[PDB]
């Protein structure tokens, strides 16, 4: 499909930049911690607009990276875990593993987003290394979804990056998660407010989504 080079670059960007340890990085602040989940942000403004990169790490017992990424990507199950969305539809199917989604968000003016969502397995260089599953969601343009007057068009670069540690049952597997979000809404809101909402909604989402994967996979054969 036409976005293959763009997908490869975004995926490559995440594998090279998004997996670096931020725990020791002094430019990032650990803002939320609950259980095995740690949520970090870097306060960034460009031309007076809050762009705060967000990064969360998590460790989820009894699920694989493949499972987590499947549930995060698969639109067929979106409604079962998603809390912030009013409406959404698949604008175009690019490939078995790549789609374009238009969606509107619940009012927190209304935001809409138009993004390519792709799921990929990144091979390990050796059998001594873990394989990586990644879902990359990034804003694209589409002629069938132009800018409208009712919604404000957000621009996103979001990744859910998962590796599985295996030491065979669910007791013996752990999914190490890195979630990154670089989001720009359009126009204006108070910085204080945008930062308070982000601190709330991201950990809430991650906690709920990872619990959902655990619930949905328990007792089932393991999808590696």
């Amino acid at each position: 499909h036409r976005f293959v080079q763009k997908v490869e670059e975004m995926v490559q960007n995440h594998m090279t930049y998004s997996l670096q340890d931020v725990g020791g990085d002094a430019n990032w602040q650990l803002v939320v911690e609950e259980g095995e989940m740690k949520v970090y942000r870097r306060e960034v403004e460009e031309n007076g607009i809050v762009l705060d990169p967000l990064k969360a790490t998590h460790a989820v017992k009894g699920v694989t990276g493949h499972e987590v990424c499947n549930y995060f990507w698969n639109v067929d199950v979106r409604n079962d875990w998603e809390t912030t969305i009013e409406n959404f539809h698949v604008v175009e199917t690019l490939a078995d593993n790549a789609i374009i989604i238009y969606q509107t968000h619940k009012r927190v003016s209304q935001r809409d987003v138009l993004y390519l969502s792709v799921i990929r397995k990144i091979p390990a260089l050796t059998e001594n290394d873990p394989e990586t599953w990644i879902v990359c969601n990034f804003s694209v343009d589409h002629d069938s979804a132009p800018l409208n007057n009712r919604c404000v068009r957000a621009k996103i670069n979001v990744a859910m990056i998962c590796q599985t540690l295996v030491s065979i049952s669910r007791d013996n597997i752990l999914c190490k998660i890195t979630y990154v979000a670089n989001v720009n809404p359009g126009g204006w809101a108070p910085a204080s407010v945008l930062r308070a909402v982000a601190k709330r909604e991201y950990p809430k989402f991650l906690k709920r989504f990872t619990s959902y994967v655990q619930e949905k996979t328990a007792g089932k054969p393991i999808l590696f």
